[PDB]
């Protein structure tokens, strides 16, 4: 391992003393050198880089560590040994490797203050580590939403930005980006730490020299109303990671993706975005698309009977407006085609995301598949490529559904029926089709040489019985009719009177647990649908920008002057006066 | 979002049936509708090619309207 | 009464063998009932195919929920 | 429905259990992957001398509360 | 079915000298807030006779937690 006894000693601790440390310490300075011997840390893989200072910390021994800086212990040792690594497939912890964003990361406040200002090496704050993460971003990493955990992750992250800033007022450690480009905020926002990320958004420090650190701000306060103002820097737009791009665009595992839009700042400027840039683009849309699927539905309504397209042009009103209106369902089509594959290109899923999310570009891409599949029979000389356009003739009039985001009250309903068919009526199905045909291929061995006996027709027939259509006495061509009715009477049961009635009662119990999900949901799709219309634009406007350049403090830790584009939020309080 | 899934379908199925006794979007239109009150067909015409096209519409026509969203607006009212 | 109140699986396999069963010898009998026990045995293999929804989680908890549905409120109402 | 989702799962969860008796109790093949956990020793201190390897069961668990 | 005494003893961790080896739950390793527990499992997951997995899957369908005491959590880990 590369183990020394002064690291053997610190592994057993009887009630936090071991006087065999200070002999150890005192023997390797009398011997030859102490420096050395000090900083001993393993070797193997697993441990590599764990030293002294670490066990002191993890043991939570004040006085050990407060020993080892003394004696001249490296406090930028780096741990990055195996077992200090995040390696989801394998134990460890991961923290950040350093001895600083160890005691950060465990609740030890007393010995990060130490580390940073003690006489005989004080802490890099800046350093970060193998992966790039400094402190904040290690703090950010080790939230995982829950109340305790979150309580200390945010206070720990207050006081480290504080000891920070009053170290080094010019040093802004917020900025720092990790290997990835991303900043704590970003970090934040990507991994679902909702906890961290509502503490970050609305943060204010009440003391002098710290006021610039915050991003909440009030600027009056006449009785109970007052103004107050958010920052909005790295929030609605930014170099790389906007928070509501990285929200908006997230891998579809984030934890509370859905979740992170109910942060106060960002619910009202989406709101905000809304009401006076997208709303009316996004009208334009739907009444556009409600135009090209009118004159795609006349086209194919009006189409020739007569054999083996491609159909002669006559010399005819009605035929110049028929060809006119095919030939833009085809360039919509196309139109559909090409942004699938951009949205493809540009967000790259990984084969999985590409279906367990974002149905609406695979519908859209799927119709537009059947439209280009219905142009190249249709030039082929094919008839087939009716049954090619109707499909997406069809399918594209249900992904009119698409545009009720937008609408509050239709939105939801249109999301409560994606989770319906995607959990109900799959499961449904599958029972459903299992009992169908089970008793079919009974009911079509039992007749013979009648006008159905065949599975096609018996299937159909006993589906009759789903829609209230069932006969009940579709056939004679049998011997034991006894049997044939029992059969079907024990269809009956199972499917209609049990199965159906079951499923009703099931949607009822799902629609009970999925209201405030199913308001999640269409907040983040109506956010989605804002970032792309912000995103392409097609006029360099710049109306997109919100919140006007607003001076918040004006005294940074220099004597400049701060504009931070904040948004203003105008509240009431009827107590604490 | 009924008469969303009602308009598409119909269309669907009036544009696949051609010199028929339906061959409109009313007769079709109905013709649909009498699904939702447990009446449907379901082979009211053989004025097509592509029967598989024909009876794989009807059926997630069905699907969905029938089976989904009766049984949907049942659940929402009694939430409501 | 533990053969009937808990493991019906088991009983309806075995019922779907012993419809087998009697297809056999009524067919070797010169009887075309067999024909009569082979249909119910098709029809029960093809519902005992429920039997492995287990394993899936929620087609398994669905399955359940399935059986009681059937023993409770089916039972009740049916009466 | 709305009272017995916890009964299903559970009652889903001891199906599975039989299922896994009946597999391991079966198995056709004289497999001993099937004893799980690995000999480990737990304390190596029995009443006398003696080490105990006592076929343990790892789980981790994190706590964030007390220190 | 006593499923408060089952799940007293399957978790059992007795932190004194010359009665460690009465437990059943052991700590091997805790850096910080992670640490790693060791269960028993003798007489879980195999023995002579009365496995507790056997005991509980092949019950009477009479005893009354048979349905819940497979929650207990060493239990329901080993059996995933
Ligand atoms: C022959 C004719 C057959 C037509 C078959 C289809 C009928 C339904 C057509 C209805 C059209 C509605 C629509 O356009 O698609 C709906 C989903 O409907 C379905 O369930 C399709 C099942 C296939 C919304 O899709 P969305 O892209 O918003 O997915 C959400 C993400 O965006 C969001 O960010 C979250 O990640 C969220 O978890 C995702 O879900
Ligand atoms: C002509 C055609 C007739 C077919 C009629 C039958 C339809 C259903 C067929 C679907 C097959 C499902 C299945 O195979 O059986 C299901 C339930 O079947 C029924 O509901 C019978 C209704 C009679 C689960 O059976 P299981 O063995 O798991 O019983 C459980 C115990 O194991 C467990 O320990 C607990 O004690 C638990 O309380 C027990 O339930």
């Amino acid at each position: 391992t590369g183990k020394t006894c002064l690291l053997k000693a610190m592994l057993n601790l009887h009630n936090g003393q071991n006087d065999t440390i200070a002999l150890l310490l005192d023997v390797a300075r009398k011997t030859d050198s102490l420096k050395q011997f000090v900083n001993a840390s393993y070797t193997d893989s697993y441990y590599k880089g764990q030293t002294a200072l670490h066990i002191a910390i993890e043991r939570r021994n004040m006085t050990l560590v407060t020993l080892l800086v003394e004696n001249g212990a490296d406090v930028q040792a780096a741990a990055n040994g195996d077992f200090f690594k995040k390696t989801k497939g394998r134990p460890g912890f991961y923290f950040g490797e350093l001895p600083l964003s160890l005691a950060a990361c465990t609740n030890q406040l007393a010995i990060v203050k130490f580390l940073l200002q003690n006489s005989w090496q004080p802490a890099d704050i800046s350093a970060r580590d193998s992966v790039g993460n400094t402190v904040l971003h290690a703090l950010v990493e080790v939230a995982d939403n829950t109340v305790d955990n979150t309580k200390f992750v945010t206070s720990m992250y207050n006081e480290i930005l504080i000891l920070g800033a009053k170290l080094h007022p010019t040093l802004k450690l917020e900025e720092i980006t990790n290997r990835k480009g991303l900043t704590p905020l970003a970090l934040a926002a990507s991994s679902g730490k909702i906890g961290v990320l509502a503490y970050i958004l609305q943060r204010e420090i009440h003391e002098p020299e710290c006021r610039h650190l915050s991003r909440k701000f009030t600027e009056w306060a006449y009785g109970p109303v007052h103004s107050s103002l958010y920052d909005l820097s790295c929030i609605d737009t930014c170099e790389k990671n906007s928070v509501l791009e990285v929200i908006a665009y997230s891998s579809s595992e984030t934890p509370n993706r859905h979740d992170m839009l109910l942060v106060e700042p960002l619910n009202r400027l989406l709101q905000d975005k809304w009401d006076r840039f997208v709303k009316r683009i996004f009208y334009f849309n739907f009444f556009v698309y409600c135009l090209y699927m009118i004159i795609f539905t006349a086209a194919a309504y009006y189409r020739p009977v007569e054999g083996l397209p491609p159909y002669k042009l006559k010399n005819t009103v009605g035929d110049y407006f028929r060809v006119t209106g095919e030939i833009l369902s085809v360039s919509g089509g196309v139109y559909f085609f090409f942004r699938g594959i951009q949205y493809f290109l540009q967000r790259r899923p990984s084969l999985k995301s590409l279906f367990v999310d974002s149905y609406s570009e695979i519908l859209f891409f799927v119709q537009s598949l059947f439209m280009l599949v219905s142009v190249v029979l249709y030039f082929s000389q094919r008839k087939e490529y009716v049954a090619s356009m109707v499909f997406s003739l069809a399918m594209g009039w249900t992904n009119m559904l698409y545009y009720t985001r937008g609408f509050q009250q239709m939105g939801i309903y249109a999301v409560m029926i994606e989770k319906m068919i995607l959990r109900d009526l799959c499961r449904f199905m599958f029972v459903y089709l299992v009992f169908l045909f089970g008793f079919s291929t009974a009911v079509v061995t039992l007749i013979e040489d009648g006008k159905y006996n065949s599975l096609y027709s018996t299937c159909l027939e006993l589906f009759k019985f789903t829609i209230g259509m069932g006969d009940l006495e579709f056939t004679e061509n049998y011997d034991f009719k006894a049997v044939f009715i029992i059969l079907l009477l024990a269809y009956v049961i199972l499917t209609y009177i049990l199965l159906l009635n079951m499923l009703i009662a099931l949607m009822g119990e799902t629609v009970n647990k999925i209201a405030q999900e199913s308001k999640n949901i269409w907040k983040l799709q109506r956010a989605i649908t804002i970032l792309d219309t912000e995103k392409s634009f097609l006029k360099c406007m710049r109306k997109a920008f919100r919140s006007g350049k607003l001076l918040q403090v004006g005294f940074t830790p220099d004597g400049k002057d701060d504009y931070r584009w904040c948004f203003r939020v105008d509240e009431v309080n009827w107590t604490t006066w």
